């Protein structure tokens, strides 16, 4: 299906079949941030799929990233 | 089906079959941050998959991050 | 089905078959935050799955993240 017709109209918004996400602001005020981390074994074998698939930030697989952002 | 006919209107929103996900802010004050971790074994074959999917952040599969934002 | 028809109308809103999921802000205020972890065996062959699916946040699998935001 999916018609999604229209005549007229200023600013309308019309979201059929599909994903939406939003964020905001994300402040960290602070005077020391220590971090210390050991990882071993992350992955041994492990398989991965992706289809239409989106993100808003940094993609990734088996990390050890520390401090993102 | 999905028709979302529209003939008129001013900022009118027409939402069918979907998802939607907000957020807001986040903020953290602080004077020290510390953190300590040690992971050992996270996957181990560990099969995924995904379609049309989405996510409004840093996507990953099998981390040790530490501090995320 | 999921017809939505509209002919006129200042600001109306129209939700069919769906999820909506909203928040708001999440202050922490401090002095001091200290965070240890000891993760060993998170997955061992954990199949997974996802089909319009989204999140407004940072999307993870098999994690040790320490501190979100």
């Amino acid at each position: 299906g999916n018609v999604t017709a229209d005549k007229d109209g200023v600013a309308d918004v019309s979201i059929e079949d599909s994903v939406i996400s939003l964020s905001g602001d994300h402040c960290i005020i602070g005077r020391t941030l220590v971090v210390h981390e050991k990882a071993d074994d992350l992955g041994k074998g492990g398989n991965e799929e992706s289809t239409k698939t989106g993100n808003a930030g940094s993609r990734l697989a088996c990390g050890v990233i520390g401090i993102a952002q």
